[PDB]
Protein backbone atom coordinates (compact mmCIF):
# COMPACT_ATOMS: atom_id res chain seq x y z
CA UNK A 1 0.00 0.00 0.00
CA UNK A 2 1.14 3.65 -0.49
CA UNK A 3 1.49 6.39 2.28
CA UNK A 4 -0.63 9.62 1.23
CA UNK A 5 2.62 11.71 1.60
CA UNK A 6 4.40 9.49 -0.96
CA UNK A 7 1.05 9.62 -3.48
CA UNK A 8 1.70 13.63 -2.79
CA UNK A 9 5.64 12.91 -4.02
CA UNK A 10 4.33 11.38 -7.46
CA UNK A 11 1.94 13.81 -7.87
CA UNK A 12 4.55 16.80 -7.29
CA UNK A 13 6.42 14.95 -9.52
CA UNK A 14 3.92 14.59 -11.80
CA UNK A 15 3.97 10.69 -11.77
CA UNK A 16 0.33 10.87 -10.86
CA UNK A 17 -2.28 12.59 -11.93
CA UNK A 18 -5.34 10.74 -11.27
CA UNK A 19 -7.02 8.89 -7.91
CA UNK A 20 -10.26 7.06 -8.27
CA UNK A 21 -12.01 7.38 -4.92
CA UNK A 22 -14.30 4.10 -4.85
CA UNK A 23 -16.56 2.57 -3.07
CA UNK A 24 -17.69 -0.84 -3.87
CA UNK A 25 -21.51 -1.41 -4.45
CA UNK A 26 -24.00 -4.71 -4.68
CA UNK A 27 -22.72 -6.10 -7.33
CA UNK A 28 -19.26 -5.85 -6.26
CA UNK A 29 -17.53 -3.49 -8.35
CA UNK A 30 -15.71 0.02 -8.62
CA UNK A 31 -17.57 3.07 -8.37
CA UNK A 32 -16.55 6.45 -7.74
CA UNK A 33 -15.48 9.33 -8.91
CA UNK A 34 -12.00 9.94 -10.95
CA UNK A 35 -10.34 13.16 -9.33
CA UNK A 36 -7.41 14.81 -10.56
CA UNK A 37 -4.91 13.73 -8.08
CA UNK A 38 -3.96 17.61 -7.04
CA UNK A 39 -7.24 18.16 -6.18
CA UNK A 40 -7.36 15.00 -4.31
CA UNK A 41 -4.25 15.49 -2.14
CA UNK A 42 -5.40 19.23 -1.11
CA UNK A 43 -8.79 18.76 -0.02
CA UNK A 44 -10.08 15.20 -2.06
CA UNK A 45 -9.16 13.02 0.42
CA UNK A 46 -11.19 14.59 3.16
CA UNK A 47 -14.09 14.10 1.77
CA UNK A 48 -16.35 14.34 -1.27
CA UNK A 49 -20.11 13.17 -1.91
CA UNK A 50 -22.01 11.04 -4.85
CA UNK A 51 -20.97 11.05 1.22
CA UNK A 52 -17.69 9.09 0.39
CA UNK A 53 -14.60 9.03 3.02
CA UNK A 54 -11.39 7.68 1.69
CA UNK A 55 -10.01 5.11 3.93
CA UNK A 56 -6.22 6.07 2.99
CA UNK A 57 -5.00 2.57 4.52
CA UNK A 58 -6.28 1.76 1.31
CA UNK A 59 -4.60 3.78 -1.20
CA UNK A 60 -2.59 1.93 -3.80
CA UNK A 61 -0.86 2.76 -7.45
CA UNK A 62 -2.58 1.61 -10.30
CA UNK A 63 -0.07 -0.11 -12.32
CA UNK A 64 -2.79 -1.36 -15.26
CA UNK A 65 -3.36 2.80 -15.38
CA UNK A 66 -1.01 5.65 -16.29
CA UNK A 67 -0.62 7.88 -13.65
CA UNK A 68 -3.25 6.67 -11.94
CA UNK A 69 -3.41 5.63 -8.06
CA UNK A 70 -7.27 3.99 -5.87
CA UNK A 71 -8.26 4.51 -2.85
CA UNK A 72 -11.35 2.91 -1.29
CA UNK A 73 -14.28 4.79 1.22
CA UNK A 74 -16.49 4.28 3.57
CA UNK A 75 -20.00 5.57 2.44
CA UNK A 76 -21.91 7.96 5.00
CA UNK A 77 -23.96 11.11 10.01
CA UNK A 78 -22.89 7.66 10.10
CA UNK A 79 -21.38 5.04 8.06
CA UNK A 80 -24.05 3.20 5.64
CA UNK A 81 -25.13 0.02 7.06
CA UNK A 82 -26.31 -2.06 3.80
CA UNK A 83 -23.21 -1.16 2.08
CA UNK A 84 -21.22 -3.88 1.34
CA UNK A 85 -18.04 -3.19 2.68
CA UNK A 86 -19.99 -2.02 5.90
CA UNK A 87 -21.36 -5.21 6.26
CA UNK A 88 -18.64 -7.44 6.31
CA UNK A 89 -16.67 -5.07 9.05
CA UNK A 90 -19.60 -5.24 11.30
CA UNK A 91 -19.16 -8.83 11.14
CA UNK A 92 -14.97 -8.90 11.45
CA UNK A 93 -15.66 -6.46 15.11
CA UNK A 94 -18.28 -8.80 16.52
CA UNK A 95 -15.21 -11.38 15.58
CA UNK A 96 -12.66 -9.33 17.52
CA UNK A 97 -14.98 -8.84 20.55
CA UNK A 98 -13.96 -12.40 20.76
CA UNK A 99 -10.26 -12.43 20.40
CA UNK A 100 -10.64 -13.78 16.79
CA UNK A 101 -9.48 -12.78 13.49
CA UNK A 102 -10.89 -14.37 10.77
CA UNK A 103 -8.23 -15.38 7.89
CA UNK A 104 -9.51 -16.14 4.26
CA UNK A 105 -8.72 -16.56 0.91
CA UNK A 106 -10.40 -16.73 -2.71
CA UNK A 107 -10.14 -18.92 -5.50
CA UNK A 108 -11.11 -16.45 -8.28
CA UNK A 109 -12.42 -17.74 -11.63
CA UNK A 110 -13.45 -16.29 -14.64
CA UNK A 111 -13.46 -17.09 -18.55
CA UNK A 112 -11.30 -15.49 -21.32
CA UNK A 113 -12.19 -15.31 -24.55
CA UNK A 114 -10.54 -15.20 -27.79
CA UNK A 115 -12.85 -12.46 -29.42
CA UNK A 116 -12.88 -8.71 -28.03
CA UNK A 117 -15.66 -7.41 -26.49
CA UNK A 118 -16.70 -5.65 -29.95
CA UNK A 119 0.36 -20.69 -23.13
CA UNK A 120 2.10 -17.61 -24.79
CA UNK A 121 -1.43 -16.50 -26.32
CA UNK A 122 -2.44 -16.92 -22.48
CA UNK A 123 -0.06 -15.02 -20.38
CA UNK A 124 -0.45 -11.91 -22.83
CA UNK A 125 -3.38 -11.56 -20.53
CA UNK A 126 -2.16 -13.26 -17.41
CA UNK A 127 1.58 -12.11 -17.30
CA UNK A 128 0.53 -8.42 -16.76
CA UNK A 129 -2.36 -9.21 -14.76
CA UNK A 130 0.13 -10.84 -12.02
CA UNK A 131 2.53 -8.24 -12.07
CA UNK A 132 0.72 -5.25 -12.15
CA UNK A 133 -1.49 -7.01 -9.41
CA UNK A 134 1.62 -7.75 -7.48
CA UNK A 135 3.39 -3.81 -8.38
CA UNK A 136 0.00 -2.83 -6.55
CA UNK A 137 0.67 -4.95 -3.07
CA UNK A 138 -1.86 -7.34 -3.96
CA UNK A 139 -0.35 -10.94 -3.24
CA UNK A 140 -0.54 -12.83 -5.79
CA UNK A 141 0.51 -16.46 -5.67
CA UNK A 142 -0.90 -16.72 -9.55
CA UNK A 143 -2.68 -18.51 -12.25
CA UNK A 144 -4.19 -22.15 -12.88
CA UNK A 145 -5.67 -23.08 -15.93
CA UNK A 146 -8.85 -24.71 -14.88
CA UNK A 147 -10.27 -20.42 -21.92
CA UNK A 148 -10.70 -20.68 -17.89
CA UNK A 149 -8.14 -19.25 -15.70
CA UNK A 150 -8.03 -18.43 -12.12
CA UNK A 151 -6.35 -16.54 -9.81
CA UNK A 152 -4.59 -17.17 -6.88
CA UNK A 153 -4.52 -14.42 -4.11
CA UNK A 154 -2.42 -15.58 -0.66
CA UNK A 155 -4.74 -15.08 2.25
CA UNK A 156 -5.17 -12.39 4.24
CA UNK A 157 -7.00 -10.24 6.80
CA UNK A 158 -11.12 -10.87 5.67
CA UNK A 159 -11.30 -7.48 4.49
CA UNK A 160 -8.03 -7.04 2.79
CA UNK A 161 -8.90 -10.39 0.82
CA UNK A 162 -12.15 -8.71 -0.22
CA UNK A 163 -10.87 -5.56 -1.48
CA UNK A 164 -8.12 -8.11 -3.08
CA UNK A 165 -10.55 -10.40 -4.49
CA UNK A 166 -12.37 -6.85 -5.83
CA UNK A 167 -9.05 -5.00 -7.12
CA UNK A 168 -8.66 -8.23 -8.90
CA UNK A 169 -11.73 -8.50 -10.88
CA UNK A 170 -11.03 -4.73 -11.90
CA UNK A 171 -7.45 -5.48 -13.41
CA UNK A 172 -8.55 -8.59 -15.02
CA UNK A 173 -11.16 -6.70 -17.10
CA UNK A 174 -9.30 -3.79 -17.67
CA UNK A 175 -6.04 -5.73 -18.84
CA UNK A 176 -8.12 -8.38 -21.15
CA UNK A 177 -9.49 -5.11 -22.63
CA UNK A 178 -6.03 -3.25 -23.19
CA UNK A 179 -5.12 -7.01 -24.18
CA UNK A 180 -8.05 -7.22 -27.06
CA UNK A 181 -9.88 -9.99 -25.19
CA UNK A 182 -13.09 -10.40 -23.17
CA UNK A 183 -13.02 -11.63 -19.72
CA UNK A 184 -16.17 -12.75 -17.88
CA UNK A 185 -17.00 -13.77 -14.59
CA UNK A 186 -19.91 -15.11 -15.14
CA UNK A 187 -20.67 -17.98 -12.99
CA UNK A 188 -22.10 -20.04 -16.13
CA UNK A 189 -21.50 -18.62 -19.70
CA UNK A 190 -22.81 -21.68 -21.63
CA UNK A 191 -24.26 -24.96 -21.20
CA UNK A 192 -21.73 -26.73 -22.48
CA UNK A 193 -18.80 -25.92 -20.33
CA UNK A 194 -17.91 -25.67 -16.58
CA UNK A 195 -19.00 -23.10 -13.84
CA UNK A 196 -16.77 -20.79 -12.70
CA UNK A 197 -16.47 -20.68 -8.89
CA UNK A 198 -15.19 -18.59 -6.05
CA UNK A 199 -14.24 -20.90 -3.34
CA UNK A 200 -13.69 -18.88 0.25
CA UNK A 201 -11.40 -20.51 2.54
CA UNK A 202 -11.31 -19.35 6.12
CA UNK A 203 -10.20 -19.72 9.48
CA UNK A 204 -10.27 -17.82 13.09
CA UNK A 205 -7.06 -17.19 14.82
CA UNK A 206 -6.77 -15.73 18.49
CA UNK A 207 -3.45 -13.11 19.20
CA UNK A 208 -1.78 -15.64 16.64
CA UNK A 209 -2.88 -19.40 17.20
CA UNK A 210 -4.79 -21.23 14.58
CA UNK A 211 -7.78 -21.47 16.73
CA UNK A 212 -9.13 -23.83 14.76
CA UNK A 213 -6.71 -26.64 15.73
CA UNK A 214 -6.65 -29.29 18.40
CA UNK A 215 -3.08 -31.24 17.91
CA UNK A 216 -5.52 -33.94 20.12
CA UNK A 217 -8.50 -33.65 18.04
CA UNK A 218 -8.84 -36.88 15.30
CA UNK A 219 -8.03 -35.06 11.80
CA UNK A 220 -6.89 -31.84 13.42
CA UNK A 221 -10.50 -29.94 14.60
CA UNK A 222 -10.64 -28.19 17.50
CA UNK A 223 -13.99 -27.48 19.77
CA UNK A 224 -14.19 -23.93 18.22
CA UNK A 225 -13.76 -25.38 14.39
CA UNK A 226 -16.40 -27.36 14.80
CA UNK A 227 -18.94 -25.06 16.48
CA UNK A 228 -17.81 -22.68 13.80
CA UNK A 229 -18.45 -25.06 10.78
CA UNK A 230 -21.97 -26.81 12.40
CA UNK A 231 -23.21 -22.56 11.93
CA UNK A 232 -22.06 -22.38 8.21
CA UNK A 233 -23.86 -25.93 7.86
CA UNK A 234 -27.11 -24.47 9.74
CA UNK A 235 -27.38 -21.01 7.84
CA UNK A 236 -26.33 -22.25 4.38
CA UNK A 237 -29.54 -21.37 3.16
CA UNK A 238 -30.04 -18.23 4.55
CA UNK A 239 -26.91 -16.61 2.92
CA UNK A 240 -27.16 -18.05 -0.06
CA UNK A 241 -28.48 -15.56 -1.90
CA UNK A 242 -24.97 -13.24 -0.89
CA UNK A 243 -23.07 -16.27 -3.18
CA UNK A 244 -25.62 -16.34 -5.78
CA UNK A 245 -27.37 -13.09 -6.40
CA UNK A 246 -28.46 -13.44 -10.03
CA UNK A 247 -30.87 -15.92 -12.38
CA UNK A 248 -27.40 -17.36 -13.55
CA UNK A 249 -25.91 -18.00 -10.44
CA UNK A 250 -28.38 -21.53 -10.00
CA UNK A 251 -27.06 -22.54 -13.45
CA UNK A 252 -23.79 -23.64 -11.96
CA UNK A 253 -25.69 -26.00 -10.48
CA UNK A 254 -26.33 -28.43 -12.71
CA UNK A 255 -21.49 -28.86 -4.81
CA UNK A 256 -24.81 -27.45 -3.27
CA UNK A 257 -25.42 -30.25 -0.58
CA UNK A 258 -25.49 -28.46 2.82
CA UNK A 259 -23.24 -31.35 4.31
CA UNK A 260 -19.38 -31.07 4.76
CA UNK A 261 -16.28 -33.43 3.65
CA UNK A 262 -12.99 -33.97 3.13
CA UNK A 263 -13.46 -36.22 0.13
CA UNK A 264 -16.40 -35.73 -1.35
CA UNK A 265 -17.71 -33.51 -4.61
CA UNK A 266 -21.50 -32.75 -3.45
CA UNK A 267 -20.20 -31.66 -0.24
CA UNK A 268 -20.97 -27.44 0.02
CA UNK A 269 -17.93 -27.91 2.27
CA UNK A 270 -14.18 -29.17 2.14
CA UNK A 271 -12.00 -29.20 4.75
CA UNK A 272 -8.64 -28.70 3.89
CA UNK A 273 -5.43 -29.65 5.18
CA UNK A 274 -6.72 -31.45 7.64
CA UNK A 275 -4.12 -32.40 10.23
CA UNK A 276 -2.36 -29.23 10.29
CA UNK A 277 -2.11 -25.73 11.64
CA UNK A 278 -3.39 -24.46 8.06
CA UNK A 279 -7.14 -26.76 8.81
CA UNK A 280 -9.78 -24.44 7.41
CA UNK A 281 -12.98 -24.64 5.34
CA UNK A 282 -14.00 -24.36 1.96
CA UNK A 283 -16.95 -23.18 1.08
CA UNK A 284 -17.61 -23.88 -2.78
CA UNK A 285 -21.00 -22.90 -3.09
CA UNK A 286 -20.64 -19.51 -4.92
CA UNK A 287 -19.63 -18.80 -8.46
CA UNK A 288 -17.39 -16.50 -9.68
CA UNK A 289 -20.01 -13.77 -10.06
CA UNK A 290 -20.37 -12.79 -5.83
CA UNK A 291 -19.80 -9.88 -3.86
CA UNK A 292 -16.79 -10.74 -1.74
CA UNK A 293 -17.40 -9.00 1.16
CA UNK A 294 -21.49 -9.74 1.23
CA UNK A 295 -20.29 -13.62 0.87
CA UNK A 296 -17.35 -13.82 3.82
CA UNK A 297 -19.83 -11.50 6.07
CA UNK A 298 -22.67 -14.12 5.34
CA UNK A 299 -20.81 -16.90 6.22
CA UNK A 300 -19.17 -14.94 9.54
CA UNK A 301 -22.62 -14.58 10.80
CA UNK A 302 -23.71 -18.15 10.54
CA UNK A 303 -19.82 -19.17 11.66
CA UNK A 304 -19.97 -16.93 14.85
CA UNK A 305 -23.74 -18.00 15.71
CA UNK A 306 -22.54 -21.66 15.34
CA UNK A 307 -19.89 -21.18 18.31
CA UNK A 308 -22.18 -18.92 20.40
CA UNK A 309 -24.81 -21.82 20.37
CA UNK A 310 -21.79 -24.87 21.04
CA UNK A 311 -24.16 -26.15 17.94
CA UNK A 312 -23.12 -29.85 17.33
CA UNK A 313 -21.20 -31.33 14.19
CA UNK A 314 -22.85 -33.73 12.55
CA UNK A 315 -20.54 -36.50 10.51
CA UNK A 316 -19.08 -35.57 6.49
CA UNK A 317 -20.06 -38.32 3.71
CA UNK A 318 -30.39 -30.66 3.16
CA UNK A 319 -29.98 -28.62 -0.25
CA UNK A 320 -29.33 -24.92 -0.52
CA UNK A 321 -32.20 -23.01 -2.50
CA UNK A 322 -31.76 -24.25 -6.26
CA UNK A 323 -33.50 -21.30 -7.44
CA UNK A 324 -33.14 -17.51 -6.74
CA UNK A 325 -36.54 -16.64 -5.57
CA UNK A 326 -36.41 -19.70 -3.18
CA UNK A 327 -32.69 -18.17 -2.03
CA UNK A 328 -34.03 -14.51 -1.82
CA UNK A 329 -37.35 -15.70 0.77
CA UNK A 330 -34.48 -18.16 2.88
CA UNK A 331 -32.85 -14.47 3.25
CA UNK A 332 -36.04 -12.65 3.96
CA UNK A 333 -36.73 -15.42 6.93
CA UNK A 334 -33.76 -15.31 7.86
CA UNK A 335 -33.83 -14.35 11.62
CA UNK A 336 -30.17 -15.10 11.97
CA UNK A 337 -29.08 -13.07 9.41
CA UNK A 338 -31.23 -10.67 11.04
CA UNK A 339 -30.22 -9.88 13.84
CA UNK A 340 -26.32 -10.45 12.92
CA UNK A 341 -26.89 -7.76 10.64
CA UNK A 342 -30.04 -5.96 11.26
CA UNK A 343 -33.86 -6.22 10.11
CA UNK A 344 -32.95 -2.72 7.69
CA UNK A 345 -29.84 -4.11 6.04
CA UNK A 346 -32.01 -8.26 5.36
CA UNK A 347 -34.57 -5.93 3.92
CA UNK A 348 -32.23 -4.12 1.58
CA UNK A 349 -30.82 -6.89 -0.10
CA UNK A 350 -34.11 -9.02 -0.04
CA UNK A 351 -35.76 -6.20 -1.97
CA UNK A 352 -32.32 -6.54 -4.45
CA UNK A 353 -33.35 -9.86 -4.95
CA UNK A 354 -36.49 -8.58 -5.86
CA UNK A 355 -35.66 -6.54 -8.23
CA UNK A 356 -33.44 -9.09 -9.87
CA UNK A 357 -36.06 -11.50 -10.82
CA UNK A 358 -38.81 -8.56 -12.02
CA UNK A 359 -35.76 -7.37 -14.24
CA UNK A 360 -36.43 -10.79 -15.69
CA UNK A 361 -40.12 -10.44 -16.56
CA UNK A 362 -39.01 -7.58 -18.25
CA UNK A 363 -37.19 -8.59 -20.99
CA UNK A 364 -38.24 -11.49 -23.50
CA UNK A 365 -34.90 -13.88 -23.59
CA UNK A 366 -33.92 -15.39 -26.79
CA UNK A 367 -34.32 -18.72 -25.16
CA UNK A 368 -38.16 -17.66 -24.85
CA UNK A 369 -38.25 -17.16 -29.05
CA UNK A 370 -36.63 -20.42 -29.96
CA UNK A 371 -38.73 -22.41 -27.89
CA UNK A 372 -41.70 -20.10 -28.17
CA UNK A 373 -42.38 -21.40 -32.15
CA UNK A 374 -42.94 -24.45 -30.55
N1 LIG B 1 -4.89 -20.72 7.24
C1 LIG B 1 -5.46 -20.33 6.09
N2 LIG B 1 -6.62 -19.63 6.11
C2 LIG B 1 -7.23 -19.22 4.99
N3 LIG B 1 -6.73 -19.47 3.77
C3 LIG B 1 -5.58 -20.16 3.59
C4 LIG B 1 -4.86 -20.64 4.77
N4 LIG B 1 -3.76 -21.30 4.31
C5 LIG B 1 -3.79 -21.22 2.95
N5 LIG B 1 -4.88 -20.55 2.52
C6 LIG B 1 -5.27 -20.25 1.12
O1 LIG B 1 -5.96 -21.32 0.48
C7 LIG B 1 -5.78 -21.20 -0.94
C8 LIG B 1 -5.70 -22.60 -1.55
O2 LIG B 1 -4.35 -23.08 -1.50
P1 LIG B 1 -3.97 -24.64 -1.64
O3 LIG B 1 -5.14 -25.36 -2.27
O4 LIG B 1 -3.39 -25.09 -0.32
O5 LIG B 1 -2.79 -24.63 -2.73
P2 LIG B 1 -1.52 -23.66 -2.54
O6 LIG B 1 -1.59 -23.18 -1.11
O7 LIG B 1 -0.34 -24.58 -2.82
O8 LIG B 1 -1.75 -22.60 -3.59
C9 LIG B 1 -4.50 -20.39 -1.14
O9 LIG B 1 -4.76 -19.24 -1.96
C10 LIG B 1 -4.07 -19.94 0.24
O10 LIG B 1 -3.79 -18.54 0.28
Amino acid sequence: TLALDDLKTRVESGEIDTVLVCIVDMQGRLMGKRLHARHFVDHGWEETHCIMKPDLATLRCVPWLEGTAMVLCDLLHAEVPHAPRAILKRQLARLEAMGLEAIMATELEFFLFEKSLDTTKEEHVLRPLRNHLHAAGIPVEGTKGEGQEELNIRCAKALDTADYHTIAKHATKEIAWQQGRAVTFLSKWHHAHAGSSSHIHQSLWKQGLPAFHDERDALGMSALMKHYLAGLLKYAPDYTYFLAPYLNSYKRFQPTRTVWSVDNRTAGFRLCAEGTRAVRIECRIGGSDLNPYLAMAGQLAAGIKGIEECLALPPPAGLIPQNLRDAMEALRGSTMLREAMGEDVVDHYVRAAEVELEDFQRVVSDYEVARGFE
